[PDB]
């Protein structure tokens, strides 16, 4: 599908950001087009199709709320949507609103520079397209550029080799295969036991564990999301309220305050329940390190407790750094796995990976053969699409050079110097600290909201104030510095990148008092830019 040569705003991807501009830019009136690098719609879960890949946030929650009959018509059918059917829901809404008539696909952006003459970006693709915009919103993900580890050798590997983020579009055939997954990330945590079932053997390379807790996936009883639909706005309304974007209990306590027996049976009743919201179990569990610790260690124990073998068992307790501070992921079957006599994990940490060889992995005590690699090594987090692109702003300034120390922006939104463009859920904003769908459509909103605004006053350029940004960056900082998240490398810092600054990135007030903010700029007619 040819891109129009001008348009009013360019959106860079369609995954659930740019699908969300695209509908809303239209109904209010602009003409908005998206060029997208995959066949077709889904960002995150066009890409991830490995086996096992799903959601970590309720289904119910990851979701669009932008349309009653969307919320209606749709039924999800299990606690954790898998990708195929998190898919399915997508182009369900792509189809509704007829919004690929508005997306070029297979297409790349790979320059875009702004023209202070005009008040525009004029902006490039791999198939020679040039396109002249007056706003250009990045859609282009947080987590959307896989990341190869930092290894010799893979190369000349003689067998298959896989990427979680770019799995094949047919299932692959592991049986009687020796297969290798490098990485216990979420990634890791969800491919690998899909793999123990076909494999003859398989090798499960972990650095440091990370933290996982049971998902306990249940189906979803068509009842109880009949009655949630009755009040589904109401029950989505309350999700934005809070500084996780989900119905997550705040737990009021202290970690500190509690004895021994409260803590064990409040955790437990977590631990049973399963999900991710053992994290606000107590207000300080990422804020103080004693706090931190308790939960940890009751983590630990449980893990400890899930394999037989005790010297096996000891080799998945994550060790070093605080709960929570990494992503906390959820396994379904993944420790049990390792009781299977067929399943080994390689505790690399002890014994570093030196290089791939052409049969296989080489550690510093021995060679492991296999017919495939499957690298769950995750990605080029936050700044990483952005820095594909060769964007340029005022002044011939690359962006990828203005953030070559960490990202630097006001809101998260936009950036000093580059007018006219808008960053969707990025450093610098809640981005990936709550639900994505909830910072996703509040960004969407923002933005958009912003760009008729222009066009209703008749003003063509919006841009942040320098001094605006250096108090943003300072201020996330600050509040960062008060969390236990930058004693910690993860892909939140950088430290997934070798080189890669390593300054957390997001912000961590929460979605609630963030979107305070964003409403109280935008009512002071978007204090902190000038507009003109
Ligand atoms: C496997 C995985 C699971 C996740 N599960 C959850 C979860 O359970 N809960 C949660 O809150 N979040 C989770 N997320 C985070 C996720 O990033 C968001 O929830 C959301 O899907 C991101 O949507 P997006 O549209 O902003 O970005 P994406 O879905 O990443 O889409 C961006 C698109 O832009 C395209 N693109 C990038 N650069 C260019 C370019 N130069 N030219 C053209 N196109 C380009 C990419 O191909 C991609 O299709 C997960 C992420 C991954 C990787
Ligand atoms: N269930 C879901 O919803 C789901 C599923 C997948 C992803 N996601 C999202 O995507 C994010 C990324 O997850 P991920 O699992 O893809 O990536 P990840 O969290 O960044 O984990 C990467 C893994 O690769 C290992 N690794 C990286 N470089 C390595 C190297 N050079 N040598 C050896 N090991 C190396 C890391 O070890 P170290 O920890 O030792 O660096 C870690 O185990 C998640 O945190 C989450 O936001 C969500």
């Amino acid at each position: 599908r040819q891109p129009p040569e001008e348009v009013d705003v360019l959106v860079v991807g369609a995954g659930f950001s740019g699908l969300y501009a695209l509908y809303r830019l239209r109904e209010l009136g602009r003409s908005v087009h998206v060029i997208e690098t995959a066949g077709d719609v889904g960002g995150v879960w066009y890409w991830n199709r490995y086996p096992g890949a799903r959601d970590d946030i309720e289904s119910i929650e990851y979701c669009y709320s932008f349309s009653e009959e969307v919320l209606q018509e749709w039924n999800w059918t299990e606690r954790y949507a898998s990708q195929p059917e998190i898919l399915r829901y997508i182009n369900f809404v792509a189809d509704k609103f007829d919004l690929r008539s508005g997306i070029t696909f297979h297409t790349t952006v790979t320059a875009a520079a702004f023209d202070e003459a005009t008040n525009t970006w004029t902006v490039d693709t791999n198939h020679g397209d040039r396109i002249r915009a007056r706003y250009l919103i990045m859609a282009s993900g947080q987590l959307s550029v896989p990341q190869l580890p930092n290894f010799p050798g893979l190369k000349d590997f003689a067998g298959n080799l896989y990427h979680t983020g770019n799995w094949p579009h047919e299932p692959v055939d592991f049986s009687g295969q020796r297969v290798g997954v490098i990485g216990t990330g979420s990634s890791g945590i969800q491919v690998s036991p899909q793999i123990a079932k076909q494999a003859a053997e398989l090798f499960v390379f972990q650095r440091t564990p990370h933290f996982a807790v049971p998902a306990r996936n249940a189906p979803l009883d068509p009842e109880f999301l009949a009655d949630l639909k009755k009040r589904y706005a109401e029950f989505r309304e309350e999700s934005r309220n809070t500084p996780g974007g989900t119905h997550r209990y705040q737990g009021p306590k202290s970690a500190l305050e509690v004895s021994d027996e409260e803590l064990v049976e409040t955790l437990e009743r977590y631990w049973q329940e399963g999900g991710p919201d053992i994290l606000a179990a107590y207000r300080d569990i990422l804020r103080d390190r004693d706090a931190n610790e308790r939960v940890a260690e009751f983590i630990r124990n449980k893990i400890r407790n899930t394999v037989r073998d005790p010297e096996v068992a000891e080799r998945l307790v994550p060790k070093g750094y605080p709960f929570g501070t990494k992503r906390l992921i959820l396994e379904i079957d993944y420790y049990e796995m390792f009781n299977r006599d067929n399943v080994h994990l390689v505790d690399t940490l002890s014994a570093p990976i030196e290089t791939i060889t052409p049969r296989g992995v080489r550690t510093s005590e021995r060679e492991y053969e296999l017919d495939s690699l499957v690298l769950a090594t995750g990605f080029d987090a936050l700044t990483g699409a952005l820095f594909k692109i060769d964007i340029r702003g005022v002044g011939n300034v690359a962006l990828k050079e203005k953030w070559a120390a960490g990202p630097r922006t006001y809101l998260g939104l936009s950036t000093a110097g580059f007018p006219n463009l808008f960053f969707i859920a990025g450093p610098g904003s809640p981005s990936a600290l709550s639900n994505m769908l909830v910072s996703i459509e509040q960004h969407v909103e923002w933005v958009t909201d912003h760009i008729a605004y222009m066009f209703k006053n008749g003003l063509t350029r919006s841009e942040a104030v320098l001094e605006k940004e250096d108090e943003w960056v300072e201020h996330v900082n600050e509040i960062a510095d008060e969390t236990l998240y930058p004693m910690t490398a993860s892909w939140y810092t950088g430290a997934n990148v070798p080189g890669k600054p390593r300054v957390f990135m997001l912000y961590v007030g929460g979605f609630h008092r963030y979107r305070q903010i964003c409403d109280e700029v935008a009512a002071k007619g978007y204090e902190g830019f000038v507009l003109t």
